[PDB]
C-alpha cells in the first residue's frame, strides 16, 4: 500500500520524520509537507534526513497544497497522513487545525486519513518513546473500513488506547487588567473551561495517559435546529 | 528514561553494578536481579551511586516481570553485564539473553552484555559500555539486541549470528581409576565467518546483533 | 532407514517408546535417551511389549544422547525427539529441551523434528495417538532433506496443519497475595495481548490439528541488520 | 493396614512400582511420585496404574519427594507407613545426607509416621525385579515387627541371598587430583575422592558387597553428644 | 597455620570474603569458591583476591573447591566454609552446601567449621559481626582435633552457646487454592509442633546467641542395633 506523509510545521520537524518512518512499517512512503481557487505551486525535490530513503518534497504551500501534489506526483495512493504535530489538536482546537486541514483535504479527495498530534509546551516529545506506539495506532487504524478521517492525539510517554469524541465545553471568557513592565496597561485573555473533560472526550484519554483517536465529520450543519 | 538492570549471575555479580552504573548515565536506573508462579522479593542496599535494588527469589524473566511492577513504567531493559560469553549458538540457552527477551515479549526495548581464562576489567571497559549503550539507544524501538564485548575491545561492530555446522566427534576414553566413557567434543566444520558475532569478538571488536523472535523457517512454510 | 529417537524426559517416559514405535514403521529404530566433556552410558533394555530397540540411557544432556546416539547407532538419517511430555509451542520452543536435541542432530547434518504433546491435566493415550503420528512421519518423510520440524500433537487430533511459530506480546500482570503462614509473595502470570492468529502453531493445535512448523537457525534479524 | 508409596525416579520408573506392588501384600497401596519451607503451590493429578498388577490408587506430583509424602497423606489420609523407593542406584555409607529417596521417609517419620527407604546399587545393569520381589517382601516382613515408629535405609543387592541389620559406613578419604586435558590440548583436572580402606563387616556397605540386604535404624539427630 | 575457605554461594559472596578476612588473622588463607564420587573433569581459574589471600574460582560444586583447593594450594590445617547467606539450623543441616564442604574437609582428615547468618530479610553486618567471628574462631582454633561444628551468627549476636541441633515434629498442613489464572493447586506448609527448646542452635539464634553444634557423621541409630 502506498502512504503520503505531510504536516503543517514544515520539512525540518522530527514529527514529520517519526510519522513517516512508523507508517513506512505499513507502506511505500511518500512525503509532501510545506515549505515554512487556481493558483500556482513551486515543489523542489528533497532529501530524506539520513534510515530508509522517503522520496520526498518540499512544498512552496498550504498543507493542502501538498496532498494534493503529493496525489499527483506518488499517486496512486491509498492513505494520506498528516503530522505528527508539535502541539495538540484536542476538542475546540480540532476546528482550525492545519494538520487536521491536510487530513480532511485528503479526505475530500477520496482517500483515507489521519492526523497524529502530541502534547507541547514545555518538554519536548521523545519521538524515539513513541514510536512503539505510533506503530500500534497506525496498525489499528489500518483495519477500519475506509475511508475513515480519524484525529489521533498522543501523550508524551502513553499507556494505552482509546477511541474517543470530542470534548465539548462552555468556557469563561476570563479578562484580567495587567499593567507591564513599562508600565503600559493591557488585558490578560484567559478562557478557562467551565468544566472538567468527561470520561470518553479524547481531553480526558490524553490526561489520562490514553492514546486517543477520534473518528471525524465533514458536516458541521447541525441537524436538529435546521429541521 | 527509566531503566530497568537484571542479569543471571545473581545480585552480587560486579557486571551487574557494572551494566546499571553504566546505564544510570542515560536514565534513573532500577535493579531487580536473581539470588503461573507465585515469587519473593526482598529490599536490597546497592554499593557507587545509589539504585533502588531488589534480590528475586526466582527467575532472570521473574525479574524483569517483578521490576516493571514495582518500578514501572520503564522504558529499556538492560541484561548483564554477564560474565561469560553468549555468542552463535550459546544464545539460545543464554539466561541473560533470556531476560531481555523477557522484557521485549513485554513491548520493551532490550539488550543482553556479556564478556567472556581471567576477568574483566570494568573500569576499563566502561568506555565501551557507555559508547555501546548510546549506540543502541539510537535504533529504532522496541528492539532486541544481542552484545559481547572483549576483554579489551579496539572497535565497534554491527554482527550477525555465527551459525555453523558441527561434526559430532566422539572419542572413548576412561578415567585415571578405570571406569570408560565417552569424549563428547563437538567441533565446527568451518571457522567463524567475517562479520558474524564470533569472528567479530575475535577481532577484538564489540559485538551487536539484533535479534528476531519468530524462529519459523517462513522460505519452507 | 535408520532412525535415533531420544528425548529429554528421560529413559522411562512412555512418550519416548511412543515415538520409537511409530518410528519403526519406517526404518530400523535406535535408542538414547538421558566443550569436550567425558560422558557416561550404559545398555538399556527396551520394553518387551514391543519389537527390541537397541537402546542407551545416557548420563549427560539430550545433546549428548544424539551425539553419542550417532557414533554408537552410525549412520543415522534422521533424529526424533520426544514425544515430550508437555507441549512446546510459541515462545517455549526458544527454550526446549526437545526441540535442542532435534536441533543437535540437524547441527550434525542430519534432518530431524521434535513432537509434543499437551500434559499437565490429563495424560496422552500413545495408543489413540498412533494414527496421526504415523500420518505425521509419512508427511515429515516426504521433505526435502535434511528438515529441521517442530510437531505439537493436540490430545486427540482430527487434522494435520503446517504452521508458523506463535508470536505474542504480553503484559507483565504480577498480582500481590499471601500464602497461609501469613507471609507475602507475588503472581507472576503474565497473559498475551491478541488472541494466537491462525496459521499458527498454538491456533492449531487449540482446534485440534497436528501442529508442524519448520524451524530456522539463525537467530539474526536481518531485516535490522 | 494403609500404605503410602513413592520415590525421587519419578513416576514412570518400574522400581517405584515394584516396590507398590509388594507393599501391597501388607495392605491397602497409594502411590504418589513426583512428576524449601516457606508454603508453595504444588499441583497433583491422577495418575493410572499400570494395568499389570491390582491397580492402585495413585498421583503425579510437580513438586519434591517431600511435597509427595504431603499430598499423599491429604488425598489418602490416614496412613501407618510410608515407603520410599526402589531407587535406582544405591544409598549407602556419606551418600545417606543428600539422599531424596531418605529424604521422602525422613519427611514421613517427621509426620509421626514408620518409614522406611529402598534402593538398588545401579551403575552398569539395571535390576530385575521378579527376583527382588521376594527379598523385599522378606524386608517387609521384618520392617513390620519393629517397634513403632521406625526409620530405616534398606539396600539390596542386584541377586541377593541373606538379610543383615548395619550401621553405616564411615570411611576416611583422599581426594585424587590428577592433571588431564580433553582431545584439544586445553588442561583439567581429574578428580576423584576415594575411601581409604576397605568397608567393615556390620558396615551397610559391606553386606551388599557379601551379598546381603543391608537395613540401617536411623537418627534425626546430628548433634554429637561427645563434645558436647 | 594453614586455612582453606570456600562457602557454597560463589566467589563474589561478601560472605566468604568476610570469612576469608577473618580467617587470615590466624593464619595463611587460600580461597577457593564455586562458579558424584566417580572421576569427573574439574578446572579452576586463577582469582584476584580483593589484605591479599590468593584464590581460585572453581567450575565445580563446593566440595570440588576443596578437593581442588588442598591440590592446588595444599596442604593445609583446616576447612571453613562460608559464611554462608541464610542461615543453617535444625533440620537444614541435612542438605546445606556450606555444612557438606566442611564434612568434605573433615573426610580428608581436617578440622572443619561451616558458618551461617540468617538472612530472608535483611543483609548481614559483616564488618560489625567481625568481633564474634574471631570470638568464634578462637573458641574453635583451641577445640581437640580434628573436630566438625556448624555455626549460626544471628544478626546482632551479643553472646555464645555450645548447642544441640533443634530436632522437631512436623504437621504437613496443605490446604487446597487456585491461582489467578483460576487454575486449582495445594499450598504446602509444614509447620513445627512446638517451639525450639533451650541448648539447640534454633532456640540459640533466636535468643541472640552465636550457634555452634558439633557435628557428628554416622547416621546410625545405635539403639535399634
Amino acid at each position: 500500500m502506498r502512504i503520503l506523509v505531510t504536516n503543517d510545521d514544515g520539512i525540518y520537524s522530527p514529527g514529520l520524520w517519526a510519522l513517516a518512518e512508523a507508517a513506512s512499517q505499513f507502506g511505500e512512503v511518500f512525503v509532501a509537507a510545506p515549505d515554512t481557487i487556481a493558483h500556482p505551486v513551486r515543489a523542489y525535490p528533497h532529501p530524506s534526513p539520513l534510515a530508509p530513503h522517503f522520496p520526498a518534497y518540499r512544498v512552496r504551500g498550504t498543507p493542502a497544497d501538498c496532498v494534493a501534489l503529493g496525489l499527483h506526483l506518488f499517486g496512486p495512493v491509498d492513505l494520506v497522513l498528516s503530522g505528527v504535530n508539535l502541539g495538540s489538536n484536542l476538542g475546540h482546537e480540532i476546528w482550525h487545525s492545519g494538520t487536521v486541514a491536510a487530513a480532511k483535504q485528503g479526505y475530500l479527495f477520496g482517500l483515507s486519513a489521519a492526523a497524529f498530534s502530541v502534547p507541547l509546551n514545555g518538554e519536548v516529545p521523545d519521538f524515539a518513546g513513541l514510536r512503539p506506539w505510533l506503530l500500534r495506532t497506525l496498525e489499528t487504524l489500518l483495519r477500519l473500513e475506509r475511508p475513515f478521517l480519524v484525529n489521533v492525539n498522543l501523550p508524551l510517554r502513553p499507556k494505552g488506547f482509546l477511541w474517543t469524541r470530542q470534548s465539548v465545553r462552555a468556557y469563561e471568557g476570563v479578562v484580567i487588567p495587567g499593567e507591564d513592565p513599562m508600565g503600559r496597561p493591557f488585558y490578560w485573555f484567559a478562557p478557562r473551561p467551565l468544566k472538567e473533560a468527561e470520561e470518553g472526550t479524547d481531553r480526558w484519554a490524553v490526561a489520562q495517559g490514553f492514546v486517543s483517536a477520534t473518528p471525524l465529520r465533514l458536516d458541521l450543519t447541525d441537524e436538529t435546529r435546521l429541521q
